[PDB]
């Protein structure tokens, strides 16, 4: 019933993290040209041993996702009060979502016209297709498609989706961290900042139950980390897999 307006705080928090995905997501994705090559096998048949003999697009998506967690790492340093955590917690919260707050940042380049995230010309169009022969499979595949979908008709207003990548990557409750109720206060913050925002700013109907909604993504990025997880334990297996990633994408993953 009640919508307090946006404290002076809160807006500067918002400021801050629209600021901080401002300058760590290009929109034009004109980086990704100096990534190793994306190569595309003939694999019409979605044939496992071919797949991982060959591992054609690992080379290129993994230094997309390398990328990324780099563009992760800074937006993470200039989400409020992530700086008053210790370094030994910065890093397991890092580790711990980086591959969730990939899921979220890349729904900005997914496209609902055609299912694939679109980044560019043909070259830079990733499709399923492309996913599989970097080794995985339909498992992650399949609900990585549902989610971003799912995602995408939230249709999030900038500040809402900055606001839930802040507030993954700061969840007090991963493995690992030593001050979980400093963590848990600067996810609270973070958290009546955006339930403040969409109640007072988010337009029905689309506002109706919005934020359980968006609770509920960060639920589901839990089981698609580990399934990305269990699955990229297997395609660590391939020999020579380690030189078609990159050692910041093999700490994180390993
Ligand atoms: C990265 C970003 C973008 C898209 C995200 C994608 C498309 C390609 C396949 C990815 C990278 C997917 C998200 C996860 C999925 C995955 C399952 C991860 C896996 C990586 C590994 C082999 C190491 O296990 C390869 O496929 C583009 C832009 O919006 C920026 C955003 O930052």
């Amino acid at each position: 019933s009640l919508r307090p307006k946006l404290s002076e705080e809160q807006q500067r928090i918002i400021a801050i993290l629209l600021d901080a995905h401002h300058k760590t997501y290009d929109p034009t994705y004109s980086d990704f040209c100096q990534f190793r090559p994306p190569v595309r096998v003939n694999d019409g048949g979605g044939s496992v041993t071919l797949e991982l003999s060959q591992l054609s697009m690992l080379p290129h998506l993994a230094d997309l996702v390398s990328y990324s967690i780099q563009k992760v790492i800074g937006f993470a340093k200039m989400i409020p009060g992530f700086r008053d955590l210790t370094s030994e917690d910065q890093i397991v919260l890092l580790k711990s979502s980086a591959i969730e707050v990939i899921m979220l940042r890349s729904n900005e380049s997914f496209t609902m016209d055609d299912m694939s995230w679109t980044c560019g010309n043909q070259d830079y169009k990733y499709r399923v297709s492309d996913v599989t022969k970097a080794g995985h499979s339909l498992e992650l595949i399949e609900p990585l498609i549902k989610f971003q979908v799912g995602l995408k008709k939230l249709n999030l207003h900038e500040e809402e989706h900055v606001l839930l990548m802040a507030i993954c990557i700061v969840s007090p409750d991963r493995p690992g961290v030593q001050d979980a109720a400093l963590i848990e206060a600067i996810q609270d913050r973070l958290s009546n900042t955006l339930q403040t925002y969409i109640r007072c700013r988010h337009p029905p109907p689309g506002s109706h139950l919005l934020y359980a909604k968006m609770i509920q993504k960060l639920a589901d990025l839990r089981s698609l980390n580990e399934e990305h997880s269990k699955q990229y334990r297997c395609l660590s297996f391939q020999p020579e897999c380690s030189m078609k990633l990159t050692p910041l994408v093999l700490e994180v993953f390993g």
